[PDB]
Formats: C-alpha cells, sequence, structure tokens
C-alpha cells in the first residue's frame, strides 16, 4: 500500500513510521511545510503508527533528539516514539479489510488527518488546538499535551485490568476530538476499508 505523508504546517516536521518492531519504508525523514513523503508498506502489516515528531536535532550520523516523538534518537524510526504523539493507526489486509484511526491514547503533539486516496471509505481527523486547551496537569514542556496514563501511570488511566472508565482527562481529549480514540476502552472510532487501499496522512489539514 501506499502512504503519501504531508506536512501542512508552518514548520518542519520528522515524520515516523512504524511497526514497532521495524521501521515501515525507511522509518523516518524530515518534512519541511509543504513537503510529501511518499512511502510503501508491505501488504498483510498489522499494527503499523505514523506520527510527527517536532523540534528535532540529528547529526550526519542519523542519530539526535527530538522533543516530542523520538524513537530511540533515531531518525529512521525503528520502534514507536515517545509521548506525546498523535497516531496514524494501521493494520491492513486483515481477512479482507484494512482498519484505520487515529488516537490520541498516547497524547496529542501535531493535528492531523488521515484519509483514503482510493475508493470505499471516509476519513478521520484530529485538528482542533488541543495543544492550546490542554489542561496544566497534562502540558508537555516540550510541546504538546500528553495523556494521563503518561502522566500518572495509575491502572485506571492506563487500563492495566482491562476495566476502566473514562476521565475527566480522556473526556477532554474526546471532548475535541470526538473520531480519536481518548483512552484505551474507548467506543471504537476505527474505519473499515477495503484491502489493499491507499491512504494520505496529513500534518496540520486545516
Amino acid at each position: 500500500a501506499t502512504f503519501e505523508i504531508v506536512n501542512r504546517c508552518s514548520y518542519t516536521v520528522w515524520a515516523a513510521a512504524s511497526k514497532g518492531d521495524a521501521a515501515l519504508d525507511a522509518g523516518g525523514r524530515q518534512l519541511n511545510s509543504g513537503e510529501s513523503w511518499t512511502i510503501n508498506v508491505e501488504p498483510g502489516t498489522n499494527g503499523g503508527k505514523i506520527w510527527a515528531r517536532t523540534d528535532c536535532y540529528f547529526d550526519d550520523s542519523g542519530s539526535g533528539i527530538c522533543k516530542t516523538g523520538d524513537c530511540g534518537g533515531l531518525l529512521r524510526c525503528k520502534r514507536f516514539g515517545r509521548p506525546p504523539t498523535t497516531l496514524a493507526e494501521f493494520s491492513l489486509n486483515q481477512y479482507g479489510k484494512d482498519y484505520i484511526d487515529i488516537s490520541n491514547i498516547k497524547g496529542f503533539n501535531v493535528p492531523m488527518n488521515f484519509s483514503p486516496t482510493t475508493r470505499g471509505c471516509r476519513g478521520v481527523r484530529c485538528a482542533a488546538d488541543i495543544v492550546g486547551q490542554c489542561p496544566a496537569k497534562l502540558k508537555a514542556p516540550g510541546g504538546g499535551c500528553n495523556d494521563a496514563c503518561t502522566v500518572f501511570q495509575t491502572s485506571e488511566y492506563c487500563c492495566t485490568t482491562g476495566k476502566c472508565g473514562p476521565t475527566e482527562y480522556s473526556r477532554f481529549f474526546k471532548r475535541l476530538c470526538p473520531d480519536a480514540f481518548s483512552y484505551v476502552l474507548d467506543k471504537p472510532t476505527t474505519v473499515t476499508c477495503p484491502g489493499s487501499s491507499n491512504y494520505r496522512v496529513t500534518f496540520c489539514p486545516t
């Protein structure tokens, strides 16, 4: 499947793409404002994620640091990134279908649209000003708005037992972005698309 990753933000982002134990395609790249990066993701990929990283410094070896979404100090991510990270999540060719979503379970850093570029399903978006409105206890100094699990490390916020409810913090994310997951047991906002669809991820869509 092809994913076109577009930075419409006024600032540079460093895009990342991983399935947790491996890079997808090159795994990461700098995107200046307006740049597009096209990647190929192998059919059948389960548990893939794309995200943006902000305020990164990398040397000529591809080693450094980002203030949001850092993946072990590498330009080319092999592992998932450090919260806060707005997440585009996907599983492809799962019994004939593709499944896509946006999640705020690991917080929010950059606004995002995640849409098919082929026919047969709709896209999802979280484009509200979550960072500006972020509750004081969840604000990340590096930028972004952390989820409550990251901050407080409780069974309730992390849904450790598999029983948990919504919280004052999850409801904040949900009020601003109803079409994104706000906690682990949120009512699913996953979209089902035809198997082998292609997609576009747009940072700062509005």
